[PDB]
């Protein structure tokens, strides 16, 4: 073995939660072991039951978050069981070479395959399937993407010599979808991914996606999935999008600092009401909560938010500042006094 | 009253003018009154005369542009008369909790409320209605939107310690616009924005906008009322857009300093050609005029700026430059010993 | 004459490849002289062979791309001869007045026009036709933009006073296309652009293009026209999107520096992974090549990139890194012991 370092084992958690992780480490470099495994399963992805034929990294849209830090070297275990129908491969946009790696890990059901890359350039990124041709973006919209975070060794700062630190961290992705439907309207369905393929890949060519979801589902985070956190914290939320732009924005808060392109060796940008998450990346937004209550966490364009399933909440614990906020006078009814013209 | 500071009344004015302010003050905070009255009404958004059922904070699309400086508080007194037939609520992306203000704002026909937040993120920022669920995009696509600016106390600057003083602002609210077709193509008119709703939520849902205007319609802001300025005036353009991206651009000019995501503790860009206002935003561009003549400003996708609507025009006084541009030859037949392959 | 500098005549060359010319530079400025030719003509878009009627400066999609330095002054003939059927002019993003000189270069069949513009804004820029009114989207959707680089005189810097040099330039203009269907889903086929129009103004009205393209078609820069690169090589990479967001990613690499707003006086972003070119721009990225091989280079909405034509193809020369990258186990069947659940 030429390569002579500890190696870590890391066990990845389904999103929107992500593994333990130190932010900064005075450990030196380390190769960091992960596993995914590719499930294709049907999936529910809307409030009215509608499934479609997904196919996922460790069973989840989106695939985990892995977290290493810079100049770790991340060797990566693709399992392709027997039980799936398609070859599978995966890039790392973190990654140097080979297509982000796709070109040395492509599968066939039955086959398994191991990459190391070095961490060389910290931020966000995502990864996802590319196996070829009009396959990368039928896998990629099938559910076949998630995130990596390679952070700085000292941590996150604010590109102005000062540290800043996360007590909660939450990893969002979101999913555009391209479900087909029947003359009337209704949704189709199908007894596997290769039997949705054309009717899909129809739809995935007028680019208007028919739902727009984070963490797989339209509702997966609001109702008793809610995020939680409490006035005071300071809440890292990262966001991808591998095919589609996205525009988050935290109703009733900002972005403190955001990292709307992903990448820590630029500075982030302070007090932003909504950014924007090109196709193709994942971004970081630091919020310190200064309110309690429920947030509404979505994409700016608001059919899609309330429509096409994009929302998620927050639900945060603490006392109300009347200060920041208050509500002077209730609702009442207008003075017969006023003029209001 | 806990709050004791002087108290100001501001008129609002329709867009794209903007109310009396100071641009830099050495008054301390005060409590900025403000009054919204909602009107929903039938409103005409095509030069062919296309109407569709609007709804408005004080009449306009978008809603006036309101101006406090950092650290002031904003007391709005919002007002849904009786004529109205929906109820209506506001959240301001420049406040912190309670979705914005939504969830302490929602008001029935016959009913006003008092909302207070201070101003303590600068920028420019989107407001809009907000009721609850498929009721958001839809208010909001249906006009009610404008944008806020909280100025620092010492003005604008250029992010690296030089004042920047506008001569002029002009606050520009591009609106997207979802109107019913008939199966000949025909758009479709209703007599009350409950009946248009059906119709408008099916066009809504396919994510292509019918029209993209400024200031409420086609043509607003060309022929008689373009937008007035002379050369060596700085001239700060706001630019906000609730629900959809644009890209601006000037048209024989630059953005000479650009708050793209419209946050002023973000230094700008200097030397743009077009920006880009992310949906659910409020940028911001400088322009100094070094020419006089017709601009154009524009969404850069043609498209929207020359067919569904978005073209506002700037007329610009004084003389012209030939050091920066000239005709060298005018319009001539190709010379005969040409050669042209 | 009153301008009194030296003329230097550039012959332009057939993008993605770009006239020779300096960096930095010592001379004084200098009237750089172009000759533009308008041509209008049926081109093959796809890889099936789809035709549509195209309007092109000097015969290729995009127009070439034009190099000057910050000072010089730009001295543009704009030929359109007698075979073309419409009437064309030239908006240059670089230049200040008349609608970028649009307002000063409207030429019938038949004719030339001489316009000069000063280059006092560094950065890429586009250049467009856009007679007037609807034409404006028209012209610019069948092929009528390309770009110019206003260089610093000093050549391109990191905005932390570091000298970039790059070894190599290549120039991606991207074009979203609208060509008909009739009503089996089958691209129409017209002998003139005037008769195409009508049924192509209804596709863009819909905005959604049937095309998305790299230097004129599908497959341009793939197969036998990949781009050459070497390991080791700094390359800049110019784009452009005259009407339409992009984001370009290059698969297996990064943006090492990245204007994405396109203008040289803003320090460039570090580390992309994808970028973004706001439609009505054009942008640029620096990448150093560390690995050998094939990179595709895509706009990363993969449904355009591999379904509607928007992928283009380096070929790198060099010797592998296997410290950025291996392949630690080749594909190989699933362990027996293993547990994959
Ligand atoms: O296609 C829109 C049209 O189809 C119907 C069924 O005929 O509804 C479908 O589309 C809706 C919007 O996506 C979904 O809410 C629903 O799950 C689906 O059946 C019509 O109701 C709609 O009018
Ligand atoms: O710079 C991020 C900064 O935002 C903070 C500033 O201290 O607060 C902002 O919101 C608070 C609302 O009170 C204010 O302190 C501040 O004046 C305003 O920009 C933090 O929550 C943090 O360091
Ligand atoms: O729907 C496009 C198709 O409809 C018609 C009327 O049949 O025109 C309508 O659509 C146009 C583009 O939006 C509008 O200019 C016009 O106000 C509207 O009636 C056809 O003319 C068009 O061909
Ligand atoms: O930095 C904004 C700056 O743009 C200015 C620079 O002084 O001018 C630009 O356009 C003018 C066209 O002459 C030039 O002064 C300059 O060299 C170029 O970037 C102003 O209008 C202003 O301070
Ligand atoms: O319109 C989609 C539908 O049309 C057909 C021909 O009937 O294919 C056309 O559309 C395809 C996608 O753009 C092209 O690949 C092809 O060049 C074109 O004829 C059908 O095959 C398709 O099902
Ligand atoms: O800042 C651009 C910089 O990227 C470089 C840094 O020297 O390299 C990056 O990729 C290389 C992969 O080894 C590493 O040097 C570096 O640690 C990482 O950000 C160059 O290719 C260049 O100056
Ligand atoms: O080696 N210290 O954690
Ligand atoms: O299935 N995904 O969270
Ligand atoms: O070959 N991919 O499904
Ligand atoms: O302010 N949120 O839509
Ligand atoms: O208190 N001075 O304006
Ligand atoms: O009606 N709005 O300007
Ligand atoms: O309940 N809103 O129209
Ligand atoms: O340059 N304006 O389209
Ligand atoms: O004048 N020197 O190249
Ligand atoms: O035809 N263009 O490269
Ligand atoms: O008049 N332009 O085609
Ligand atoms: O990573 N490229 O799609
Ligand atoms: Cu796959
Ligand atoms: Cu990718
Ligand atoms: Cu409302
Ligand atoms: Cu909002
Ligand atoms: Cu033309
Ligand atoms: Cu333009």
């Amino acid at each position: 073995d030429d390569l002579k370092l500890p190696r870590q084992r890391v066990d990845l958690v389904a999103p929107p939660f992500v593994h333990v992780h130190e932010q900064a480490t005075k450990q030196g470099p380390k190769i960091m072991e992960f596993k995914l495994v590719v499930q294709e399963k049907k999936m529910v992805i809307d409030e009215k039951g509608t499934t479609f034929q997904a196919m996922t990294f460790n069973g989840s849209m989106p695939g985990p978050l892995m977290v290493v830090h810079e100049g770790d070297y991340v060797e990566v275990t693709l399992v392709n069981p027997a039980t799936n129908t398609m070859p599978h491969n995966i890039d790392f946009h973190s990654a140097t070479g080979a297509l982000g790696g796709g070109a040395l890990t492509l599968i066939n059901p039955g086959e398994q395959v191991v990459l190391r890359w070095k961490a060389t350039r910290t931020g966000v990124f995502v990864y996802h399937c590319a196996p070829g041709g009009p396959m990368i973006p039928w896998h990629v919209v099938s559910g076949m993407n998630g995130a990596v975070m390679v952070l700085p060794r000292d941590g996150l700062n604010d590109g102005h010599g000062h540290s800043l630190r996360y007590d909660r961290i939450y990893y969002i992705g979101e999913q555009d979808l391209y479900v087909p439907r029947d003359e009337k309207g209704n949704f189709k369905s199908y007894d596997s991914p290769g039997e949705a393929y054309s009717d899909t890949e129809e739809v995935m060519r007028k680019l208007t996606p028919t739902h727009v979801v984070f963490n797989g589902k339209a509702g997966a985070l609001t109702g008793k999935n809610a995020l939680n956190a409490n006035v005071g914290e300071n809440v890292l939320i990262v966001h991808s999008q591998a095919n589609r732009d996205s525009r988050p924005h935290l109703i009733g808060g900002h972005g403190d600092y955001v990292w709307e392109t992903g990448k820590f060796s630029n500075a982030p940008e302070t007090g932003l009401e909504t950014w924007f998450i090109r196709g193709g990346s994942a971004g970081a937004a630091l919020y310190k909560f200064l309110q309690p209550g429920i947030y509404a966490y979505v994409t700016h364009n608001l059919i899609e938010a309330a429509n096409l399933g994009a929302t998620a909440h927050f639900k945060v614990e603490g006392k109300w500042n009347d200060d920041l906020m208050t509500q002077v006078k209730a609702p009442a009814d207008i003075p017969t006094g006023s003029t209001n013209e």
